[PDB]
């Protein structure tokens, strides 16, 4: 049995036959699904993912069975049998790195999958050399608000010694301060990178919005601090069309999503430092930066400036404050000409993506939970598409924090 | 730590292990390889006797008798009546307990706080049409009370071996008629075409309103369905208006009162009861979002943007969550001016959310359908969303039937 696959909207149908190629198992069994979990709850080994990924990289090429393929894999084979690893060429982890990203069930933004710039940084030898890496990185993707997907791939893990890790988890991540009293001020997602900066040394602010130091960690060595550079680092002030006070509220948030902190997993290569991104959507930011409850939580601050009635639910002041706050951060990147992409938009392209993995694959790895937006979810063509979920290789995977 | 799910609140960031699960004896559609838990239907003898031990089990437990000599009678009770006949039959009590129990079990809904306050009407000695429809009508009545609403199921006869199942054929006991135009588009509700189709075939004299109530097609065993219109003043309908926005009421929108599902197979301990049909009071969200916006629903979105004077010729004016937002207070506020019980999508995850800390207190865990429980507008602005769930079924349950047809 392979899955039906329903559009509740439309009526169509189709079968998932890519799941097949899932060699990795998730959190569920026959006896309980655990598909809205956050969390996931020898040599031969590598040769068969290296093999396999091989074979995945030149199929792609079309150049399947040639010379150049088994040569590949005698390569491959004799490397593994003598030093327990391998290396990749730079056109295989390009191809590794995209395919990541078309694997990755949670992302929303896979139709641009195929465009994404690969930095090579496994001649990478020193946090301080990570550091420049990353600053390119940085100036490359923001590209004065015409932002470009990138990713940055630093040393693989070697048996032998201590990875190479970025400890934030963004490049980008506003500072939380917990107070006496323990609230928290700025970001409290943030409060423990934050605690980490100050005790290597970091000299802390007092804001709302204050931009961490990155914690960059070559192997086996304390993580080090650097400051980015004010100029790199591109950041939109919220206003609203409409709404004059909105403005005086103080808002802001970064353009650059680029998360640090997870593996990449090719041909059983792992890849512990290789941070990514891209552009982002902006309920991302309008609903769950600044309106989830143990985030910024500003929710009830606009609805008392929109003069709502607060003391009751069924005004529906929440979801009114909240569409306002997207709006204005739609209406502020618009404005600022930095790339932002709404969740109708965002959805419909997912969609389309949807059909071009059918008819290419077989399939598409989709996380439905993570799909849907987080406001006006049936409003959104994904509500009502069926999804399958599993876990293919080239994948980003979730790692252990490294203190 | 402990060998069963962990789960995860990520607001709170508090943990707990779902025990419950391990008492799932009917498998879902996940497996290790893959999961399908977002899909809506993916597709006895001694069978039956280890369903009702285990549901006579249930039972005693619950009235605290469990290892008694009463429960150990009933035991050999229900063994001798399945030697003889092939089956049994519920005491009245262990009816009651096994449709509170189903609703109790139920992953998808998120009113679940409400479950020991559930009115059984037992009419399991129904033996005509015309007597499904005098517990029908009665069911509609005590329900509806005016507008203070009443959760109630009424339990017909058991599937029986040979014999023919009593069925309501209609998937609610309120539904709007759905009329397939000349060209190609539908007046009405178009979930509701084929069961119009059906009522024509079968000789009902159709109107032509978006609005119209559709009679029942009821079917006593072995018999073809046979139709009966509501007397009107037995249903209730909310006029729609909104607060502010006075051209609101000229849509002439509206929606009935009373949410019964009429077409889901209550089982318990290996019975089925094919004709059970079961109600509560709505969630505004399942109005005002789901059946007034989907796409192929009424598809007012538009309709309500342009009166609003939106930019509808881009996403990103966001016209659809304005409309929408305004489309869901007019239920609201309809209900209330109505005085007819109706509740908001913040009110009822919060209470869901009670409901979770209860029954992890109770049976160390609650089957819950992330998908479902979920509102369809303001997603994560409800607690329920940072909640993480484990779906599995038990039973007593209700499950979905193929249509009779
Ligand atoms: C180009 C624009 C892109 C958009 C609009 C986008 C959109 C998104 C969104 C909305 C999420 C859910 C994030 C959250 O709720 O925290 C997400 C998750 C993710 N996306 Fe993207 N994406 C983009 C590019 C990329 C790129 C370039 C990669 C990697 C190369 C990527 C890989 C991922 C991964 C791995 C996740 C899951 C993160 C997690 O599990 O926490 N995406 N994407
Ligand atoms: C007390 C008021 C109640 C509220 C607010 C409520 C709320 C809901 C909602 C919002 C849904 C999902 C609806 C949809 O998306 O189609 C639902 C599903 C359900 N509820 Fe309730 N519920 C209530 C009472 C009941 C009662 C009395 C029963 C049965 C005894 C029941 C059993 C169910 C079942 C079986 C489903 C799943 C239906 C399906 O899979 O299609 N609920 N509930
Ligand atoms: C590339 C990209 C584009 C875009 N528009 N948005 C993103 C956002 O991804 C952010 C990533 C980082 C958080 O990690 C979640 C998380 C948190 C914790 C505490 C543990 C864990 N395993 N996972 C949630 N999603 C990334
Ligand atoms: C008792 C009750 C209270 C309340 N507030 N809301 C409800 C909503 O239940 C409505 C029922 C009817 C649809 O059935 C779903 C469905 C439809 C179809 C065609 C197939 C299927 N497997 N499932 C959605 N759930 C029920
Ligand atoms: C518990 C639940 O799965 C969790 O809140 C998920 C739901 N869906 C999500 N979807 C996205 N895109 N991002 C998220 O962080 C989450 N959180
Ligand atoms: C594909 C998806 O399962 C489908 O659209 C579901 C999503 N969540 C839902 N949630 C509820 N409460 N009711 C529904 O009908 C649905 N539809
Ligand atoms: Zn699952």
């Amino acid at each position: 049995k392979f899955p039906r696959v329903k559009n509740w909207e439309l009526g169509s149908i189709t079968y998932d036959t890519l799941c097949a190629q899932s060699q990795q198992d998730g959190p569920c069994t026959p006896r309980r699904c655990l598909g809205s979990l956050v969390l996931p709850r020898p040599a031969e080994q590598l040769l068969s993912q290296a093999r396999d990924f091989i074979n995945q990289y030149y199929s792609s090429i079309k150049r399947s069975g040639s010379q150049a393929h088994e040569e590949r894999l005698q390569e491959v084979e004799a490397e593994v049998a003598s030093t327990g690893t391998y290396h990749l060429r730079e056109s295989e982890l390009v191809f590794g790195a995209k395919q990541a990203w078309r694997n990755a069930p949670r992302c929303v933004g896979r139709i641009q999958w195929g465009k994404l710039q690969v930095f090579d940084a496994r001649d990478c030898s020193s946090a301080q050399e990570m550091f420049t890496y990353i600053c390119n990185h940085i100036k490359y993707a923001t590209n004065r608000g015409n932002l470009r997907s990138a990713i940055t791939v630093f040393p693989q893990r070697a048996p032998g010694r201590g990875d190479f890790r970025i400890w934030n988890s963004q490049l980008v991540r506003y500072a939380g301060y917990r107070q006496q009293d323990g609230s928290v001020r700025g970001d409290p997602a943030n409060v423990e990178i934050t605690e980490l900066c100050i005790q290597h040394g970091w000299t802390p602010g007092n804001g709302r919005f204050d931009v961490l130091p990155l914690l960059l960690q070559a192997p086996d060595e304390a993580p080090e601090l650097f400051v980015l550079p004010p100029e790199l680092v591109l950041e939109v002030p919220l206003e609203h069309p409409t709404l004059e006070w909105f403005a005086a509220l103080g808002l802001r948030w970064y353009a650059l999503p680029a998360v640090s902190n997870m593996l990449l997993e090719i041909g059983g290569l792992e890849f512990s430092a290789a941070p990514f991104s891209g552009w982002y959507m902006s309920t991302e930011i309008g609903t769950r930066n600044l309106c989830d409850p143990h985030r910024y939580n500003i929710l009830e601050d606009v609805a008392v400036c929109m003069d709502l009635d607060t003391r009751t639910t069924s005004s529906l002041w929440k979801d009114k404050a909240a569409v306002e706050i997207n709006l204005a951060v739609l209406h502020s990147f618009q404005l600022a000409k930095v790339t932002i992409v709404d969740h109708h938009a965002a959805t419909v392209s997912f969609m389309k993506h949807l059909d071009n993995e059918q008819k290419a694959r077989g399939g598409c790895p989709a996380d439905w939970a993570w799909i849907v937006p987080p406001i006006s979810g049936s409003l959104t063509p994904v509500f009502h598409q069926e999804m399958v979920n599993y876990i293919l290789s080239p994948a980003f995977r979730y790692q252990p924090d490294p203190w």
